[PDB]
């Protein structure tokens, strides 16, 4: 069984193809003609914050599954819905202004840094039985 | 093991990406760029995002690959793959040549990334449907 | 009987957010508000190893994987170890000066090089088993 944490990975790439939708309408919404990335301020926003979510995405995947196979899925699953919505916090506040994107990214630092302690735990629990 | 197609498709796919940053390498040396910079010249310009676009979607492709070959099937999944990576060549040499010449191979990539997604989605919901509410869509 | 492979990639998840938070020091020291990325070559340089860095990590976490899984566990295990210490003397280097990373880079695609070979041959001798030749004849 890893149905959980299939689901959760499948919601995530969604959200992630999503955020990289949204760049594209800003290029339209406020003339920045690729390959430039600079010159509007809001798109620079959106696009920056997305970036940065794409860059997260493969350690949240691995934390997330290290701590699903090795600790708990019910557990992991839970945390990775927290973490798909504070990056829907933090994409969408960074967007409209910098320091709005504050709560969203410490709400998904929190959680990934959970992720880490719990698959290190059930790593290093399961070895010790070995 | 039930797994071999995917894993061959993943190794492919993980060389022509680093295939992709050799040129944004070779590049740097023809055009003069000095690191750790990445403007100055219109064809480096193109030829970096264009690697940027393509490594960006790379583990969202991995992850849809994986999860359309487990749930619903590796050799359809192992198919698609395989023109996902070809559509991906056609966008990066497209873009270096001209920003609208990437437009077939964008469209082409991505059509086929959709297609895997709605094939994990489906397979994990019937495997969602028949392990914790005993209900299969078998008939 | 993944455990190793499950410890070397915690532990690749800790370098590559060890390097994140040395980005965000950094716009603290030399003032590099944000959304902008531009401004101070020390901050340049840094931002531009941590890109890298985070860019070619799944196309490491895949070779890791599908080498580990299909040719050897330990042998995999002890070739992720050394790249992490390749990325480590990458990351430095580059942020002293963009000419100081030159080694680093040299031995981590040097290894990663490595991986892809043996999860190919690995991948594909398993492949015969279906076939039902297995080189466990050259053992
Ligand atoms: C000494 C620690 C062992 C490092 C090898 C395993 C790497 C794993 C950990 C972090 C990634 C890189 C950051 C390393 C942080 C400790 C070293 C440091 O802070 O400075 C190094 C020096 O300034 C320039 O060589
Ligand atoms: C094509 C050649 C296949 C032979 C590869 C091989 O030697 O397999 C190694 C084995 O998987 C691990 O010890
Ligand atoms: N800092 C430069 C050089 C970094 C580096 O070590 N390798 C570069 C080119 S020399 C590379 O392979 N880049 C792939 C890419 O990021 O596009 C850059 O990121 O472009
Ligand atoms: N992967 C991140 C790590 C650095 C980081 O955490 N930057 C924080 C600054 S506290 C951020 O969210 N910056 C917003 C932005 O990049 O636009 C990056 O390279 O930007």
């Amino acid at each position: 069984n890893s149905i959980l944490l299939a689901a959760v990975s499948i919601l995530s790439a969604c959200q992630q193809s999503y955020f990289a939708l949204q760049v594209g309408k800003a290029r339209l919404k406020y003339k920045v003609t690729p390959p430039a990335v600079t010159g509007s301020p809001e798109f620079e926003r959106v696009f920056r914050a997305q970036q940065n979510c794409v860059e997260f995405y493969p350690i949240f995947i691995i934390t997330l599954w290290m701590a699903g196979w090795y600790f708990n899925q019910v557990f992991a699953t839970c945390l990775g819905l927290v973490y798909i919505y504070g990056r829907h916090l933090y994409f969408w506040g960074y967007s409209e202004a910098a320091k709005k994107r504050i709560t969203g990214f410490r709400l998904s630092l929190g959680i990934l840094a959970l992720l880490t302690l719990l698959g290190a735990l059930g790593i290093a629990n399961s070895f010790l039985d070995e």
